[PDB]
């Protein structure tokens, strides 16, 4: 079953391109490969600084009529400096423009954490530490909302919040929309058991990043645990005759969650998409959960005193 139904009464595809560290110059070619293999989800984000390379690939596919515009499920997501009312609608604007774009089917806030505005995506102290934004969740959720009602963005939500913020925005006074999806890291090593089942118990959405550990993460050290490395691992994905990153990917299906593995290698992206056509048992699930470390790849120390930090918390 290739999509899941949000509840903003729309489909999301289970399977999306990821385009963290993709870089500008592979980035266009990698997304249509992805689309031509059947790729229909494309994971973006302004601070990623490739949107208007992913836009030129998504406007070419469509041009050429490779696939219509709604068939297509592109997420992008508001960075930590615009978390202020008179900034996210612009900031909004510039991804659409950037994409190529007249909607997006889905914006995510990034962060729950807002940031000083201006030019810099981390704006820091004379000493290291992030500046922050007085901006709360509930007045950027807020300005989200307007999203939809402005015709920009088809579902919203919300991404590496903990479950007391989403716990926060479900308890919004006055919440007109309901987050549609939270996007958090999530695989064998960082298993989110706890944080996924409040989300699913509300109907919302979880989509899994960094499926594969993100061998890539520019802060990696040599002596890290390794995903597609791990023997135990292998060994599941030999019994299925699949490779590493294809029981990668599979695992978060099976979970009910969307995933967003990230290449820009045309022959992993291909392969990463040829996953429905096998299924990991209960205990291969069981299996794959039990390796389970709490190990993130995806935190910041700079930001660790903000106050909405969210890896603080239990989950
Ligand atoms: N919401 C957030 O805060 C947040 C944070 C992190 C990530 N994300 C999203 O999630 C996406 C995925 O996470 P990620 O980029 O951190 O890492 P990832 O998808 O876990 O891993 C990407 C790395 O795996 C390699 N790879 C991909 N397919 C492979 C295969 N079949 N065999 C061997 N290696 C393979 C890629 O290499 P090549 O590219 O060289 O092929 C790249 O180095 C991101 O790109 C972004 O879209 C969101
Ligand atoms: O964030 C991504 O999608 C992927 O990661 C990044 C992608 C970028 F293009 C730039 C920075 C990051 C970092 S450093 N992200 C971690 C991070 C940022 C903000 C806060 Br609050 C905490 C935190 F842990
Ligand atoms: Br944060």
């Amino acid at each position: 079953a290739s999509r899941i139904l949000l509840n903003n009464g729309a489909k999301m595809p289970i399977l999306g391109l990821g385009t963290w560290k993709s870089p500008p110059g592979q980035v266009t070619e990698a997304v249509k490969v992805a689309i031509d293999v059947g790729y229909r989800h494309i994971d973006c984000a302004h601070v990623y600084q490739n949107e208007n390379e992913v836009g030129v690939a998504i406007q070419e596919k469509l041009r050429e009529q490779v696939v219509k515009r709604e068939e297509l499920f592109i997420v992008s997501k508001l960075w930590c400096t615009y978390h202020e009312k008179g900034l996210v609608k612009g900031a909004c604007q510039k991804t659409l423009s950037d994409l190529k774009l007249d909607y997006l089917d889905l914006y995510l806030i990034h962060w729950p954490c807002g940031f000083k505005p201006g030019k810099e995506f981390f704006p820091l102290d004379e000493s290291g530490n992030v500046v922050p934004s007085d901006t709360n969740i509930l007045d950027t959720w807020a300005a989200m909302e307007e999203l939809v009602d402005e015709g920009l963005v088809k579902a919203i939500g919300i991404s590496n919040f903990n479950h007391l913020q989403v716990e926060m925005i479900l308890n919004k006074p006055g919440l007109k929309y309901k987050p549609a999806v939270n996007q958090i890291e999530c695989h064998p090593y960082l298993t989110q058991e706890k944080l996924i089942q409040y989300c699913q118990s509300k109907g919302i959405v979880v989509t899994a990043y960094s499926p594969l550990g993100s061998p890539d993460r520019p802060w990696a050290k040599p002596e890290d645990p390794s995903l597609l490395e791990d023997p135990r691992i292998k060994a599941i994905a030999a019994k299925h005759n699949k490779t590493t990153a294809q029981v990668l990917i599979r695992f978060p299906m099976q979970r009910n969650l969307v995933v967003i593995p990230k290449s820009v290698t045309p022959e992993r992206i291909a392969e990463n998409f040829k996953v429905f056509d096998f299924e990991l048992s209960s205990q291969d699930m069981t299996t794959l959960l039990s390796y389970n470390r709490n190990w993130r790849v995806c935190a910041l120390l700079s930001c660790t005193s903000h106050k909405d930090y969210p890896f603080h918390e239990e989950f």
